[PDB]
Formats: structure tokens, C-alpha cells, sequence
């Protein structure tokens, strides 16, 4: 019964139904079983690839080639590419053809729903932004590939690890690239300006490490030297080669979160935060689409 995704949370009401939902309880059960699967773990850990992974980590591929196929053109404004527009309406125009490279032929019905998702994941068009919100959507996105058994339990650190690691990086190339700007007020009251996810798992990998506590990921050499392994760091180098100044100027959360004492308090206090700023944040999430795969019927078992 594969449907295209739409939008059900119109009213504040409407985001206790979505609370409520199956949709919901899938999602952030991926993310926390995925939490629990990175735990402890550096990126360069031996997990399995699958035919999928790659097949996943080839559509990034692609999508970064068209960055490149893409140069930013010279223009007045001093916010967001317009090449932006150029490079998204070819993922707009081929996300079905790229996600079918992903889903096996005989679930070709599946490819238009999941497709959805993966066109809501890099950001919007019209303002030339990213936000929590499009993190949120590939995460969506991946987790409609395991409720149709393309992804597995197998996979959960590879998803992390190696696509949605990927997705980050061709993110940053599109953020820097086409000088995109944070979604809605995000660069202000978030815990980052474009990302959230790979603070919680990042946190995760980090859980008991024996030397890297949260007070050092604005320590710029333990970032400079440890960010191919952590996501978490990876993160904070991107902000340190984009921004210039104190932590405590241009970002004041993640500042504040350096103070915690343990990557277990970062990463509990930030799933909290993540569901507060993020999924609990009408208007953030109010975009969130739902389908057959994600519904907005209350959760059953
Ligand atoms: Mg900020």
C-alpha cells in the first residue's frame, strides 16, 4: 500500500498525533537503535557493507559529482548560490531513477514513496537553506529502506558510519559550496546551524572514550587530530574552518554543551534536546511527511 508522503501536522494539535504515531515511534526507535549500535565505536570500526550500503553510498556519489557538474555562478546577493537551484532539480528530477538504483526492481512500488524522503533531505530551494528539519528527512528516508528490508539490522553501523557519514560531507560541500544559509532561525537558538543527528550519534561513539571528553571537542587539537574517526569532531571542524572567532560568539550551544562532563550526559541530554529543537519544534517538524512505510496512525504492535 505504498503512497507518496504528505504532510499531516497542520495544527499544534496535530503534533501530539504525530507524537502519537507509528511513524514517530519508528523513527525514533531507528535513531536510538542505530545510538545504541554506534556506541563506543570509531567510524573506521569493522562493520559489514552491504550491496545496499554501496549502492547508497553510490547515490551520494552522484549527488556530489553534480556539485562539482554544478559551480556556484556569480551573482549580487550575498546569501544562498542560485547554482543551488540547478544542482537540486536534477536530485528533484532523478531522485526516483537514483533511489531505484538502491530499491531491488521487484519493490519498484516502494521507490516513489522512499524517493520522497530523499528529496526533502538537502535542504530547500526557495531560501537556499539547510535545517535539522532535511537531516531529519534522510534519516526518514533510511529508515523506510529498513521497514522494507533493504537495510537491516546488519547494517544499523554501517548506515551511520558510511551513508549517513557520507551525506554529511556531500551536506558541508553544498553548505560551503553553494553558501547556503541555516533554516529558519536554527543559526541562532539551535545546537547547530545546519545539523543535529551526528551530534547524538557522534556523542555516542565517544561514550566512555578513554581520553576525549566533551570539553575537548573545542579543544581544536584534538579536533584537528581525532575528526576522521569521531562524527561528533568532524562536526566541530567543519564550524572551526567555516567560522572565526570564540565558540561562545558563534556557537553558544555547543559552547554550553562542551561544559557537560561525560559523552553519556551529551548524548542522553542531547537526544532530550533533539526531540525539544527538532522533532517536538513545530516548526521544524511540521514538514515531516507520512506515507504507508511512515504513517500518522497511532503506533501498534
Ligand atoms: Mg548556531
Amino acid at each position: 500500500n505504498f503512497i507518496i508522503p504528505k504532510k499531516e501536522i497542520h495544527t499544534v494539535p496535530d503534533m501530539g498525533k504525530w507524537k502519537r504515531s507509528q511513524a514517530y515511534a519508528d523513527y525514533i526507535g531507528f535513531i536510538l537503535t542505530l545510538n545504541e549500535g554506534v556506541k563506543g565505536k570509531k567510524l573506521t570500526f569493522e562493520y559489514r557493507v552491504s550491496e545496499a550500503i554501496e549502492k547508497l553510498v553510490a547515490l551520494l556519489n552522484t549527488l556530489d559529482r553534480w556539485i562539482d557538474e554544478t559551480p556556484p555562478v556569480d551573482q549580487p546577493s550575498r546569501f544562498g548560490n542560485k547554482a543551488y537551484r540547478t544542482w537540486y532539480a536534477k536530485l528533484d528530477e532523478e531522485a526516483e531513477n537514483l533511489v531505484a538504483t538502491v530499491v531491488p526492481t521487484h519493490l519498484a512500488a516502494a521507490v516513489p514513496e522512499v524517493a520522497v524522503y530523499l528529496k526533502e533531505s538537502v535542504g530547500n530551494s526557495t531560501r537556499i537553506d539547510y535545517g535539522t528539519g532535511h537531516e531529519a528527512a534522510f534519516a526518514a528516508f533510511l529508515c523506510c529502506l529498513c521497514k522494507i528490508g533493504v537495510l537491516r539490522v546488519d547494517d544499523q553501523i554501517a548506515i551511520v558510519f558510511k551513508v549517513f557519514n557520507r551525506y554529511l560531507e556531500v551536506m558541508r560541500k553544498l553548505q560551503k559550496t553553494y553558501r547556503m544559509e541555516p533554516a529558519g532561525s536554527q543559526g541562532v537558538w539551535g545546537l547547530d546551524d545546519f545539523q543535529f543527528l551526528p551530534f547524538i550519534w557522534g556523542s555516542s561513539q565517544l561514550i566512555d572514550h578513554p581520553y576525549l571528553e566533551p570539553r575537548h571537542f573545542v579543544d581544536e587539537k584534538a579536533v584537528n587530530e581525532n575528526h576522521k574517526d569521531y562524527m561528533f569532531l568532524e562536526c566541530i571542524l567543519f564550524i572551526t574552518e567555516m567560522k572565526t572567532g570564540p565558540f561562545a560568539e558563534h556557537s553558544n550551544q555547543l559552547w554550553n554543551i562542551s561544559a557537560v562532563p561525560s559523552w553519556s550526559k551529551v548524548n542522553q541530554g542531547l537526544i532530550r534536546m533533539y526531540k525539544a529543537e527538532c522533532l517536538e519544534k513545530f516548526p521544524v517538524i511540521q514538514h515531516f511527511k507520512f506515507g504507508s512505510l511512515l504513517p500518522i496512525h497511532p503506533v501498534t504492535s
